[PDB]
C-alpha cells in the first residue's frame, strides 16, 4: 500500500507525463521493444518498424502509446482503488494478448527508465520508489485478476 505522500509523487510525475503523452509513449514503446526484444512480437503491426526513426513515425505506434498511458494514467489517478478499470484491461491482456507478468515488468522497467530520463528533478529517489511501489500495486492486482479469467502468466 501507498501512503497519501507516495500517491502524490506519483500524480506529480505524471502531470509532467502529460505534457507530452505521445512522445513518451514513444519511448517507452522503443525502449521496452529494444531492452526485451520478445516483446515487440506481440505486436504484429509494428514488426514491419525495424529502426528507431521508423518506430517514431509510425502514427500507428503513436495512437497506440496514447491508449496505453491514458489507461495507465487512469489507473494511478484511483490511487489503489482501481478495480473497475483494471479489470477491461486483464480480460484483454490475459485472454487476447496473452502478456505474462514479467512482460509487465518490463514494460514498468521502461517507464521508469523514460520517466528519469525526462525529468531527473522531477524524479529522485522518494519519487521512484513511490511510482516502483504503484507500478508494483498494479501488477499484484492485475496478476489476481489474470487468474480469477485463468491462466497463471
Ligand atoms: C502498463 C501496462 C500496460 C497497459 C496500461 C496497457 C494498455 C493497453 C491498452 C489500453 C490497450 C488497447 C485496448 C486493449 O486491447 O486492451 C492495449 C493493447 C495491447 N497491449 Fe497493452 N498495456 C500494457 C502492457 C502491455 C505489454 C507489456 C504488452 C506487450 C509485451 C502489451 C500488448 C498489447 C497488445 C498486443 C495490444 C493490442 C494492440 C492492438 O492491436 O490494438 N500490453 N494495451
Ligand atoms: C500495450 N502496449
Ligand atoms: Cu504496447
Amino acid at each position: 500500500v501507498l501512503s497519501e505522500g507516495e500517491w502524490q509523487l506519483v500524480l506529480h510525475v505524471w502531470a509532467k507525463v502529460e505534457a507530452d503523452v505521445a512522445g513518451h509513449g514513444q519511448d517507452i514503446e522503443i525502449r521496452l521493444f529494444k531492452s526485451h526484444p520478445e516483446t515487440l512480437e506481440k505486436h504484429d503491426r509494428f514488426k514491419h518498424l525495424k529502426t528507431e526513426a521508423e518506430m517514431k513515425a509510425s502514427e500507428d505506434l503513436k495512437k497506440h502509446g496514447v491508449t496505453v498511458l491514458t489507461a495507465l494514467g487512469a489507473i494511478l489517478k484511483k490511487k489503489g482503488h482501481h478495480e473497475a478499470e483494471l479489470k477491461p484491461l486483464a480480460q484483454s491482456h490475459a485472454t487476447k494478448h496473452k502478456i505474462p507478468i514479467k512482460y509487465l515488468e518490463f514494460i514498468s522497467e521502461a517507464i521508469i527508465h523514460v520517466l528519469h530520463s525526462r525529468h531527473p528533478g522531477d524524479f529522485g529517489a522518494d519519487a521512484q520508489g513511490a511510482m516502483n511501489k504503484a507500478l508494483e500495486l498494479f501488477r499484484k492486482d492485475i496478476a489476481a485478476k489474470y487468474k480469477e479469467l485463468g491462466y497463471q502468466g
